[PDB]
Formats: C-alpha cells, sequence, structure tokens
C-alpha cells in the first residue's frame, strides 16, 4: 500500500506531508542581490561555517549542474574560480535556507523573478533547488503566474514539470481558462499537473480589476476562480490526484472568507504574511479547512532575511500550528 | 538613451514598415536546422560566420565561431547551444531588412534550462548591434518587489527597448517595470488588452465595469499610469496588445484612443486578417500598429521570402489607407 518518492500525485504528496508534521507552512524562497551577497559576506567572516554543513548533506551529491564547482573547498571558489563566485555563493545560500527550515515546511516556493536576473547562471541555481527539494521529498511550488497562449505555454509546462520536476505552478487565467489544458495536462505523454491561479492578489491596487470587474453582481475573483474548477472538473485532475487551486491574499480577508465558504473543499495558497503585514489570525482562521493542506500561509522575506532563518521558521511554524489548533479546538 | 518612442519613429523612417518578426523558435525548429544544415554542408552557419555583429556577442562567442564540423567533434556538450543561437542568427540575418522590431517569446528560450537564456542574451545583443529595436514577450505580473527583477532582467541584462505585461493583477506594478526611480530610467511596455487566444472572451469580454467591457477599462488604466509615471514626456510608452483576430476591439481601441501604440499578434500561424487588422488599427505614424508575425517566417522553410511578402504586403496595405 506504499507509494515511493516521486511516484504519486501531488494531492497525495501533500497529504501525506501533512500528516507528518501537521502545518500548512509554506516557506518562500525568494533570495535577492543583497541576500546572496550578504551570505558571501558572512560566511567569508565565519570560515564558511554553513556553506561546510551544506557539503555534509548527502543529497549535495545528486543535483544536476555544476556538482564540480558546488562541491570544491569555499577558499578554492574565492582564489581559483572567480567567474563561479556568485553562482556558489547564491547556490549555497538557497540549500542553507532549506537545510535549516525544511523540517517545518509542508511546502517551499520558488518565485521564478529571482533566478532570471543575471541571466543563465541563476536558472542553473534554480534547477539545483528544485533537484535538491525533489531528492529531500519536500512538496513544491514554482511561483511564475505564467500566462499565454496554449502552444506557447506548453514551453512553461516543460521547463516546470519535467526540467525541474516541479510539483506545481502558479498561473494567471486573465487570458482564459483554455491555457490550463496546456499547463495541467501534458496530451502526448497522458501526465497530469497541479497549479494554483490568480484570484485576490496582495498588491495594494489589488481591486482595480479583480474586485471593480464583474458579471452579473458577482466579482471578477469570483467567476475567476468558477472558471478554474469548471477547467478542473473538466480535466479530471481531482481523480488523477492533481487539483487546481487559489491564489487568494492573506490580506484580503472578507475574499478567503467568500473563497472558503462558496468552494469549501478549494485549496488555497495565501502569500503576504511577514514582509506584506497580512494578518495571520484572520487569514487563516477565514481560510481553515481541516485538511491543513488546503490553506497554504506563504511566507518568504520574513524568513529569509532573519539572520536566524531556522529560528525564524520555527516561531512561524508554531505561530500558525497554535492558530491550526484554536481552529481544531473550536 | 534614444528613448523606445524614437527609436520607433527613426526606424520606421529608414525602412517603411510597421512589421514585427517573432522569434520564438521551438525544439521542432531547432532540431530541423540542426538536421538540414548537416545535410547541406553548413551552408547557412558557414554565412552566419560571415557575418560583422556575430563578433560582438557577450556569451561563449568562441564556440559560436567555431567551425561546425569542429563542434560537433571537441565541443559536442555545446552543440544544442551552437545549433540553436545559429537558428536565431540565420533567421535574423535572412530577414532583419523587413523588420520594424524583433520580438522574442521568453518561453522559447526557458524550458532546457540555462541553455536558452545564453541564446537570447545573445539575441538580445545581436539584435542591439543591427541597431533593430525590441520587445521581451514575457506577459510579466508580479508584485512590486518582485517585478523589480523584471526590470532588471529585461532592461539591464538583455537591454530590451520594451516587454509586455499582464496587469490583471493591479496597474502599479508598472512603477516598478516602466520606471527605475534610482537611476531615473524609463523603459517602455505592451500590456494585455484583447488577446488572440480563441475563450479570450470569457474575462476580457465577458467581464465588465458600467457597461464597459474589462478590455476598455484595463486600456484606460494602463494610459492613467502612463500619464501618472511620465512615460511619453521620457521618449516612452506604455500600449496595448490587440489581438489581429479581434477586428471590433481594434477599431474601438484605434477610435477611443487615437494615439496609442499597439502590438498585434495572431496574423499567419493563428489565422488572423492582415488587411483587416492594418485598416481597423491604422494610424499615420505606423509604428503605432505593430504587426507581429512569428512562427509563419519562422516555420517558413523560405524565410526571407516569407517576411519580405508580408513586408510587401503590408505596405501595400499601408498606401490603401494612405
Ligand atoms: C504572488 C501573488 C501575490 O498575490 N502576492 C505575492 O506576494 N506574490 C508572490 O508571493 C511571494 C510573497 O513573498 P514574501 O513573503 O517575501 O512577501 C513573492 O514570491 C511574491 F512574488
Ligand atoms: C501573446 C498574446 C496574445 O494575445 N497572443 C499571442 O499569440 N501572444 C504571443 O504572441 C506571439 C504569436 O506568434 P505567432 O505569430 O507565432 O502566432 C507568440 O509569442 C505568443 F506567445
Amino acid at each position: 500500500g506504499l507509494v515511493p518518492r516521486g511516484s504519486m500525485g501531488f494531492k497525495v504528496k501533500l497529504e501525506k506531508r501533512r500528516n507528518a508534521i501537521n502545518t500548512c507552512l509554506c516557506i518562500g524562497l525568494d533570495p535577492d542581490e543583497k541576500d546572496i551577497e550578504n551570505f558571501m559576506k558572512n560566511e567569508k567572516e565565519n570560515n564558511y561555517n554553513n556553506i561546510k554543513k551544506n557539503l555534509k548533506e548527502k543529497y549535495i551529491n545528486n543535483v544536476s549542474i555544476k556538482k564540480d564547482i558546488l562541491l570544491k573547498a569555499p577558499d578554492n571558489i574565492i582564489r581559483e574560480e572567480k567567474s563561479e563566485e556568485f553562482f556558489y555563493f547564491f547556490n549555497h545560500f538557497c540549500f542553507y535556507i532549506i537545510n535549516e527550515t525544511n523540517k517545518y515546511a509542508l511546502t517551499f516556493k520558488m518565485n521564478f523573478a529571482f533566478y532570471i536576473p543575471y541571466g543563465s547562471v541563476g536558472i542553473d541555481v534554480l534547477k539545483n533547488v528544485f533537484d535538491y527539494l525533489y531528492e529531500l521529498n519536500i512538496p513544491t511550488i514554482l511561483d511564475m503566474k505564467i500566462n499565454d497562449i496554449g502552444n506557447t505555454v506548453k514551453n512553461y509546462r516543460k521547463f516546470i514539470f519535467e526540467y525541474l520536476k516541479s510539483d506545481s505552478c502558479t498561473v494567471n487565467i486573465y487570458m482564459g481558462t483554455n491555457m490550463l489544458k496546456d499547463i495541467c495536462y501534458d496530451e502526448e505523454k497522458n501526465k497530469y499537473y497541479s497549479a494554483f491561479v490568480l484570484v485576490k492578489t496582495t498588491n495594494p491596487d489589488s481591486a482595480i480589476f479583480q474586485k471593480n470587474l464583474s458579471l452579473d453582481n458577482k466579482q471578477a475573483y469570483v467567476i475567476m476562480a468558477q472558471e478554474a474548477l469548471n477547467m478542473s472538473s473538466y480535466l479530471n485532475l481531482e481523480q488523477n490526484n492533481e487539483f487546481i487551486g487559489f491564489v487568494v491574499g492573506a490580506n484580503s480577508y472578507d475574499e478567503m472568507n467568500y473563497i472558503r465558504t462558496y468552494f469549501p473543499n478549494c485549496y488555497i495558497l495565501s502569500p503576504g504574511i511577514g514582509a506584506q503585514n497580512g494578518d495571520l489570525h484572520k487569514t487563516l482562521t477565514n481560510g481553515y479547512h481541516k485538511s491543513y493542506e488546503k490553506i497554504l500561509i506563504n511566507i518568504g522575506r520574513a524568513i529569509t532575511k532573519n539572520p536566524y532563518p531556522q529560528k525564524a521558521a520555527q516561531m512561524y511554524y508554531d505561530q500558525i500550528n497554535a492558530i491550526l489548533k484554536q481552529n481544531m479546538e473550536s
């Protein structure tokens, strides 16, 4: 009755992990230039304490790109591999956050935008991060808010689900839901994949289209949620242990309440806690489901920019779990 | 330092078209080029190697400069890189004299990992050297802090002139895409208004605000944000993606926003009507109606001739409209 790592649908992988660690913390890994630069500076000041810990972890030997470089001594990188120094410290920063925080994470979400601005080098890092998370068996989300015509988006499907072997991604369906047939499904291989579509976002002006536009007294975010679930049903996702879920911001309390009320069993991904100042108690309460994996609370910068990310993660894990307990003991 | 508005106008004066050539090479296109080049003694690669501009690409130039016979024996790990990059150079070399702009869709450059991003960088370098105005089509959207990374990638790293953006999340994101307050830099973008996919009506037309369809609302907000940012005073603009199969919308947008910049994909592979699109979207400054053609050029076995006939037809249609 046992399924091996990598050989099950995302719904099953999330449920198993949720049973294991009893939380809905989603850790965001969005390293910026200052993060990387700082990591390098700190490691140089402390004889690379964290990099040396990274290098003892067994699965570093199972990443795809430039292991030859990643496994070098840090002082050899600095002295002998100058053109690889950035790749090295960027990738080791990522492994460091993962190693420090993974025991608290239901899922990691990596936002593509942070991995592209230096050109190809960050995509090598991103591939290694995904290979590493696959080896640890931690559920993954690639946050890329993708959108195009079907013929174009199948390239993103290949990158996200074949190359990175991601469990899921985020999608903006404003163009249409028909794009989902080329993202959540591969007709050639007959494989199904999971996604979170944008419903209500955290940016301060998100109401401008998501709540102002309507059809017959239903606001755009409700229509968009319904259309996404209609497409999920058509594609048979949940019967293949995948899903289409919703991104609903952690500062959008009324919309979280409406979505959980009107779509009782939907999967919700909620960014906005920490750096963006959303209210965790209100968000988790309004979006609560007794299957906690259906209300992922994403926290990025408030963990990754803390000097002690393991402790920051534990603190959020504990805060979330205390609110989960309040709801279980309602 | 020209500004995209100025780049477009000056190039329009030199080549007298509004053809925008799409460069979206897929795996089959690359494999076909490789196969064909092998069978025809690398005729096009050899032509590529004679062009001056190749000497100015940033990434792995020495690889790109090697003879194909040598690449396949002594740099085999670089074989895909080499043929992918050379396909792009071949298309650009064969068609550039007919292009007001080139538009590269990011999705085609990512699915193999980092390797395609090096190709994409070299492509922007090559176009920059040819001083051809550029668009990165990536339909970006996120919160402000996140999209700054796309501003850097697109406008600092690639040095693109412009990009496409999806503002459904909100318009304020444009402040962190089309503007860099630190450096006092301004950049141009086209925002999604009416798209070519067959179910595009579902949100763009069927949603409304006080009896105006969503696409009109979105277009107006994009121009509102352009005004706020003072783009046009800095020789830049926010414009509209309007499908070349969306005649009513193109008609309405050109009527209601008389001086707007439109990018129109959908001719060729997606069936759109060239005469109707150019007519409904027409402006005397015809750089304001970019007609994008991707696959109908790149998947044509005779791409110079395909580009030539779109150039010629656009020019006949432009004269009809005056
Ligand atoms: C995406 C959608 C949205 O509505 N908000 C939002 O922030 N995003 C992305 O989510 C995370 C937030 O991380 P943080 O904890 O550091 O604020 C980023 O990846 C952002 F791009
Ligand atoms: C983007 C928006 C849109 O409405 N339609 C559309 O096709 N796109 C992108 O535009 C071009 C079309 O190229 P084609 O000439 O090969 O059809 C592609 O880059 C597509 F992604």
